[PDB]
Order: C-alpha cells, then sequence, then structure tokens
C-alpha cells in the first residue's frame, strides 16, 4: 500500500506509536486534560479554561504531536460543553482554547470536535515496547469521568482495528490478482480476507469484560454527544475569534472507522448508494476521517469491482471464497446489533437515539446478507 494513505503494516488506521506528551510550551493544556475527572467534580474545569492564554500552534511541528494536540484540546472542548453531564451547558467557547483548535484543525483537516480518530486511533499507548499489542501491556492516555469505562470501550475498539490490519494489507493482492488474470491467487487471497475478519470478530468479544452498561449509558454516552440537531444546541457551538456564527458538527461514531466502510466498498457492497439515510451518512462520515483515509476510500471506488469480476467467471470455489468474507461481515453487523442492546437499549427502558442506531444497524447488516451469492 502507498505511504501516502497512512495505512500501517501492524496496525493499519490506527497512528502508530502516539505521542505521549507536548512540548513545555503546552503544559497548561496537557495539566487539565490530564485531570479532567477532578477538575470536573470539583466543579472548576470551566475555571480553569477560562483563565487559560491563548497559545500559538506554530510550536507543533511534525503531524504526531499535532495529532495529540487535537485529541487533548478535543477532550477539553467536550467537558467545557458538557460539564457534569446532568444538563448545565456552555454554548460559547472561549477564544484562548477555540482559536488554536480550529487553526489545528483546519491544518490536519478534521473538524473543530472530537472524532473516532481521536479518542481511539491516537488515544494509545504500550507500557512495554518491548512487549506486543495486548491489553494489559496498553493504556489511553485521556479519560473523562471516573468510572467512565473509557479505557475499555477505546481500547476495545482500537484491538479489533489493530485486528483488521491483516485484511488491509491483502487488498493489494487482490487488485494484482484481477488484472494479472490470476485466479488461484485471488481465490487465496479471498480466503485470508475472509480468515482475518473472523479473528477480529473475537477480538470484539474482550469488550464485555471491560466495559459496564451503567457506566456506558449514564455517563460515557454523554460526553461523546455532538452538536448537531441536539435540542441542547439546536443552534450548534460558537467558536470565539474564528468563526462569527454557530456552527453543527456530529458526535463520535463507529461510522467513522475506515474499517468499517472499506471492506463494504473493497467487495461492492452497495452501502453508500440510492441516497437513503444510511448512505448519506456513510457518506457524511468521511470528512470526519483523516484525509488520507477518506483518499484511500474512494480509490477503492476507482477501481474495478471484485463482485463483477467473481460473477463473470462461473467458478464455485471463487464466489464461496466471495461468499465467505461477506459471511463474516454479516457477523461482525449481528455482534455489533447484540453491543447495542446490552449497552443502551436496556438501560434506556430502565430509568424512568438508542433506536436510530439499531434502525441504521439492520439496514447495513441487510444489504450485506443480501450481497451474498449463495444463501448462508
Ligand atoms: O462504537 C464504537 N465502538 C464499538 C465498535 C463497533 C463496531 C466497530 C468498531 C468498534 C471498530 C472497527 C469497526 N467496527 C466493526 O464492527 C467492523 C465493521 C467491519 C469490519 C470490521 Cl473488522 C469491524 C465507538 C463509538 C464512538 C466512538 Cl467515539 C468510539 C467508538
Amino acid at each position: 500500500i502507498s505511504k501516502e494513505y497512512h495505512i500501517d503494516e501492524e496496525v493499519g488506521f490506527a497512528l502508530p506509536n502516539p505521542q505521549e506528551n507536548l512540548p513545555d510550551f503546552y503544559n497548561d493544556w496537557m495539566f487539565i486534560a490530564k485531570h479532567l475527572p477532578d477538575l470536573i467534580e470539583s466543579g472548576q474545569l470551566r475555571e480553569r479554561v477560562e483563565k487559560l492564554n491563548m497559545l500559538s500552534i506554530d510550536h507543533l511541528t511534525d503531524h504526531k504531536s499535532q495529532r495529540l494536540a487535537r485529541l487533548v484540546l478535543g477532550c477539553i472542548t467536550m467537558a467545557y460543553v458538557w460539564g457534569k453531564g446532568h444538563g448545565d451547558v456552555r454554548k460559547v467557547l472561549p477564544r484562548n482554547i477555540a482559536v488554536p483548535y480550529c487553526q489545528l484543525s483546519k491544518k490536519l483537516e478534521l473538524p473543530p470536535i472530537l472524532v473516532y480518530a481521536d479518542c481511539v486511533l491516537a488515544n494509545w499507548k504500550k507500557k512495554d515496547p518491548n512487549k506486543p499489542l495486548t491489553y494489559e501491556n496498553m493504556d489511553v492516555l485521556f479519560s473523562f469521568r471516573d468510572g467512565d469505562c473509557s479505557k475499555g470501550f477505546f481500547l476495545v475498539s482500537l484491538l479489533v482495528e489493530i485486528a483488521a490490519a491483516s485484511a488491509i494489507k491483502v487488498i493489494p493482492t487482490v487488485f494484482k490478482a484481477m488484472q494479472m488474470q490470476e485466479r488461484d491467487t485471488l481465490l487465496k487471497a479471498l480466503l485470508e480476507i475472509a480468515s482475518c475478519l473472523e479473528k477480529a470478530l473475537q477480538v470484539f468479544h474482550q469488550i464485555h469484560d471491560h466495559v459496564n452498561p451503567k457506566a456506558f449509558f449514564s455517563v460515557l454516552r454523554i460526553y461523546l454527544s455532538g452538536w448537531k440537531g441536539n435540542p441542547q444546541l439546536s443552534d450548534g457551538l460558537v467558536y470565539e475569534g474564528f468563526w462569527e456564527d454557530p456552527k453543527e458538527f456530529a458526535g463520535g461514531s463507529a461510522g467513522q472507522s475506515s474499517v468499517f466502510q472499506c471492506f463494504d466498498v473493497l467487495l461492492g457492497i452497495q452501502q453508500t448508494a440510492g441516497g437513503g439515510h444510511a448512505a448519506q451518512f456513510l457518506q457524511d462520515m468521511r470528512r470526519y476521517m483523516p484525509p488520507a483515509h477518506r483518499n484511500f476510500l474512494c480509490s477503492l471506488e476507482s477501481n474495478p469491482s471484485v463482485r463483477e469480476f467473481v460473477l463473470s467467471k462461473g467458478d464455485a470455489g471463487l464466489r464461496e471464497a466471495y461468499d465467505a468474507c461477506v459471511k463474516a461481515l454479516v457477523s461482525l453487523r449481528s455482534y455489533h446489533l447484540q453491543i447495542v442492546t446490552k449497552y443502551i437499549l436496556i438501560p434506556a427502558s430502565q430509568q424512568p437515539g438508542g433506536t436510530d442506531l439499531m434502525n441504521f444497524l439492520k439496514t447495513v447488516r441487510s444489504t450485506t446478507e443480501k450481497s451474498l451469492l449463495k444463501e448462508g
């Protein structure tokens, strides 16, 4: 895969070995970001942010330092807007934080809100570099509140993301085999992809050990919420000193993951076609991905269809290998639906949004299942 797309051999779409510390110039940002749970509880978070001076972004030279600053400012912004998380909000982001956040966001080509690429793909480290990428040798860099299960939620998402890297690297073999008319190589590649997608499902199972239903629904879901079609911020958020009018941006989502879409594109599963709501949403979330990763998706669309090729051959072995990949995606959507039931639907019904996500996932699963050449 070409280096311009920023896809790593080991970790795929995740940022390899992210930066932990900023330069000493930005100590004031780091203190607030490192102690969000404490400052929110004492009721001093909004005070500390308002007392900040406006720091220039020019000392953030390299890409990794810039991605770290985005995560820092992203988490602070979520804490400032939502606060304790029981209705008391802020609709204006002070200039001292809003200006450098938007400047940095424009530079990287991402919107000025916390996205999946911040809080999963760049929000990680390993404890011992000599030891491999396991949960016990890994940690997140930032959290919102004590007992929010942010470590479990983000790290398990990252581990699934890392598992998918074994499949992503096979993609060039698939397209090369098609243009070179190499049937046996194509079959082998498709079987290898299917196997890696099956292993990714098994990695997903870890979520039950590290995430609690109450904690996710009542705490973490609040802080990941955005300001697009939200009654609490009907007009959006005012970024002081940068834009005059308030702007709307969508909150964090699994739809922002590139792995969520790239295998549907590869296999010709028409997810973003027909102008339905699910199709529109998947296209919209491409602008919430890093530019190199959105470029990768549309470049996949530029290549000839893997589905049409496999259909023309009249070869049962090839059809089987194709369906194995499709069946693995059906299994992944089905498991995601189970996770939505446990962590959102049941907690919501017990106390005196979740429905929409279920329906979206049912449409995505339905489209995937009907792309099967033979019934499973
Ligand atoms: O929903 C979240 N996490 C659970 C979750 C839910 C779903 C999937 C993933 C994480 C990670 C990879 C994509 N993903 C798949 O299920 C999938 C689809 C196709 C292929 C493969 Cl290998 C995985 C989540 C939501 C908001 C934020 Cl701010 C961060 C994470």
